[PDB]
């Protein structure tokens, strides 16, 4: 089997994407957060704390005739940005672009954070990292990816991020026109539940690269590229009047600025950013003061090639016995 979704960014910032879920019998779909970084698939429901719900749409067990109360379960996830959800947990059936799993578990969320509540395009998240990192208690349950990956006609899955346009997620199979050139894998460490791997280095711009060793995760659920900061530094160097600003929390830049691009390398590949993917607009609404795309990872122990970074590539999270990660131009 495979499944195919269209992924749109939540916002004219790219800040975050939503790819529509279909959970429950009959169909309940919910516009989901895929992220590579965590192993939750939860949603805001009708048992989240009615002053936590803002917008969102909401998943009724009760109306599903698949939902399946998992017994004693409950989870608790706090997530690296400082935000946090839990609750508790059905079984149900959930698809995504044709792909179905039948007692996938759903965990609904009785307690939400302000930025959840705040966000009212994001219905909640289904988790692509690896099922070792699961918050349900007291038996872990498994990923969706990880659930259909038997049934897969290949056990990977893409991701095609678009930059300020929809993209896709595919299950199960590469499209072999979503991409130009070739697709050069590199190994994953699955020892901290992340589809964690080593870039070869780095350039800005037209710049010399930069042989070096940065072992960071594959993390759709981040929106910025997250750097060494003796790399970071390298960047913003080159960007005129641009400053790291500890009242806005990072690199910030002028707003009339024309940004150079941000080369990674996957092996002996490069992997192109270009400058405008790493403009996140003014820093407060009419200020002219713009907030940087990357960012130093100095105060959170790993590097996170986020939306940033993997909106320029066509990546393969391939879920093989020894899983690999495979990037490709596009
Ligand atoms: N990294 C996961 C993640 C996803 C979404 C959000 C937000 F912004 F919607 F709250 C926070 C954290």
């Amino acid at each position: 089997s495979t499944g195919s979704a269209t992924t749109t960014p939540i916002d004219s910032l790219d800040d975050a994407y939503i790819t529509p879920v279909q959970i429950g019998t009959p169909a309940q779909t919910l516009n989901l957060d895929f992220d590579t970084g965590s192993s939750d698939l939860w949603v805001f429901s009708s048992e989240t704390t009615a002053s936590e719900v803002d917008g969102q749409t909401i998943y009724t067990p009760s109306k599903s005739t698949t939902a399946k109360l998992l017994s004693g379960a409950t989870w608790s996830i706090s997530y690296g940005d400082g935000s946090s959800s839990s609750g508790d947990v059905y079984t149900d059936t959930v698809s995504v672009g044709g792909l179905t799993v039948t007692g996938q578990a759903v965990e609904s969320a009785k307690k939400v954070s302000s930025s959840f509540t705040e966000d009212s395009t994001i219905d909640g998240l289904l988790g692509l990292a690896f099922s070792t990192l699961n918050t349900v208690s007291p038996t872990q349950q498994k990923t969706f990816f990880d659930n259909a990956k038997a049934s897969l006609d290949s056990p990977v899955f893409t991701a095609d991020l678009g930059y300020h346009a929809p993209g896709t997620y595919n299950f199960g199979f590469i499209d072999t026109t979503a991409y130009t050139g070739s697709i050069t894998y590199t190994a994953v460490s699955t020892k901290q539940g992340f589809w964690e791997w080593t870039s070869t280095g780095y350039a800005v711009g037209s710049g010399t690269f930069k042989s070096t060793s940065i072992d960071g995760i594959a993390d759709t659920g981040t929106t910025l590229l997250y750097l060494p900061a003796t790399v970071v530094s390298a960047y913003w160097a080159q960007v005129s009047g641009a400053k790291s600003s500890s009242s806005v929390g990072g690199y910030v830049f002028p707003c009339s600025a024309t940004l150079p691009s941000f080369t990674f390398g996957v092996g002996s590949a490069r992997i192109v950013i270009p400058g405008d993917y790493i403009d996140f607009g003014p820093i407060s609404t009419g200020s002219s003061s713009c907030f940087g795309g990357i960012q130093s990872s100095a105060g959170i122990g790993i590097n996170i090639f986020g939306d940033v970074a993997l909106k320029a590539a066509f990546v393969v999270f391939n879920g093989a016995t020894t899983p690999t990660l495979g990037f490709a131009s596009k």
